[PDB]
This record gives C-alpha cells, sequence and structure tokens, in this order.
C-alpha cells in the first residue's frame, strides 16, 4: 500500500531508568532490544523498516533535565537532540525513555508530524509496565503521531487514545490514511534514506 520507508531510531535512556533497574546498563539494553524489536514488527504492515541506530544511557546524570511534565521535558530533549545527539551520529527519530511518573499521568508524548524535523523528530516514552510489548506499543504510538497519525476516535488498535489491557499489533484504516497524508503533504527526506 505504501512506499518503502526507513526509521534510523535513536534512544536514550534516562538516569531513571538506570536506577529503576539497578545500575544494569546490560539489562536496559536487553529491554530496549526487545522493545524495539516490538515496534519494528508493528511498522511492516506500513512498508517501514525500523532500526535501532543508537541506544544512549545516561548513567552519570541526565544530560537535560528530565521532569514530570512532559511537554517540558520533550522540548529540552529536542533543543538536545538537534544541538547534541545528531552531531553525534545521523538519525531520523530520537525517543526518550524515561522511568520518572508524568504529572498528568499520561505514558507518552510526540510532536505531529515532526518526523525529520531536527528538533520535533523526538518522542517521550514511560517505562510504564514490566510488560516491554506494552511499552512498546506506547513507543509505536508516539512514533505514529511523528508520522502524522491521530487518535482511532477502533479501542485496540495503536493510535487508540487509552492504553488498551488486550492491545493489538494493528494499525487502524483511519492511521494509515493520515500516514498517507502524511507522506503525501509532508513527504520526510530522511526516511527515504535506507541505513
Ligand atoms: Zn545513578
Ligand atoms: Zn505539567
Ligand atoms: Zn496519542
Ligand atoms: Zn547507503
Amino acid at each position: 500500500r505504501f512506499p518503502q520507508r526507513y526509521v534510523m531510531l535513536a534512544i536514550v535512556a534516562d538516569h531513571g531508568m538506570v536506577t529503576k533497574y539497578s545500575g544494569n546498563s546490560s539489562a536496559i539494553t536487553t529491554r530496549v532490544h526487545q522493545m524495539v524489536s516490538h515496534v519494528t514488527e508493528m511498522y511492516s504492515p506500513l512498508n517501514i523498516a525500523t532500526t535501532l541506530s543508537l541506544l544512549r544511557i545516561w548513567s552519570s546524570k541526565d544530560l537535560i533535565t528530565v521532569q514530570s511534565d512532559s511537554s517540558v521535558t520533550l522540548g529540552s530533549f529536542g533543543d538536545w537532540r538537534k544541538v547534541v545527539l545528531l552531531s553525534q551520529q545521523a538519525h531520523d527519530c530520537a525517543f526518550l525513555n524515561t522511568a520518572t511518573a508524568l504529572d498528568d499521568s499520561t505514558i507518552g508524548l510526540a510532536y505531529s508530524n515532526g518526523m525529520c524535523d531536527p528538533k520535533f523528530s523526538v518522542g517521550l516514552v514511560q517505562d510504564h509496565s514490566s510488560n516491554v510489548f506494552m511499552v512498546a506499543v506506547t513507543m509505536t504510538h508516539e512514533l505514529g503521531h511523528n508520522l502524522g497519525m491521530a487518535h482511532d476516535e477502533c479501542s485496540s488498535c495503536i493510535m487508540s487514545p487509552a492504553a488498551s489491557s488486550g492491545p493489538s499489533k494493528l494499525f487502524s484504516d483511519c492511521s494509515k490514511d493520515d500516514y498517507q497524508t502524511f507522506l503525501t503533504n509532508t513527504n520526510p527526506q530522511c526516511i527515504l534514506n535506507a541505513p
């Protein structure tokens, strides 16, 4: 249905994550890999090949102030991504994986249509469950917003506004249409490039 596309993803695990998993960077790495495998599987149907270009773990201190308000944190993260992370290695989008509970009890945030933008191609995902698939669905959902998708307002589809108890790995037809609109009206250049 869609032309070949690629999302060269960067993930940053904050200091809260290191604390949560008892300083075990190896365990965090294994966790993110599984998360990405799930994300990758969920994007295949849209002909988007997702890969983890890099993983950063803030084992010393956070490089930005990570706070309970997702909006402020996402903005600081986007500034850091544009001014620092992009200088280290090319990538299409970066997501901050945080252990910190958000102040409005949400579990993620992203910039709509931000894919490829130096500053706005970022997302925020709270490590809200021991079930990695569940957290991967949230990351997939936020990448969805980055890719121009709006909420399904299908209750079990990825872009559902609320996190189902039994989430599926499918994008709604509305979600696919939003993605189509995105490719047509935006058509960001970075995701055309294979790793
Ligand atoms: Zn520490
Ligand atoms: Zn707030
Ligand atoms: Zn959403
Ligand atoms: Zn090449």
